[PDB]
């Protein structure tokens, strides 16, 4: 598990980094 693809309700796959804190939209 190094990346968080969740669902949120807005119908967006959001890639939400909990590891060194920060929020991507775009997959590297």
């Amino acid at each position: 598990s190094e990346w968080t693809e969740r669902k949120t309700a807005d119908g967006k796959t959001y890639y939400y980094n909990n590891r060194t804190l920060e929020s991507t939209w775009e997959k590297p």
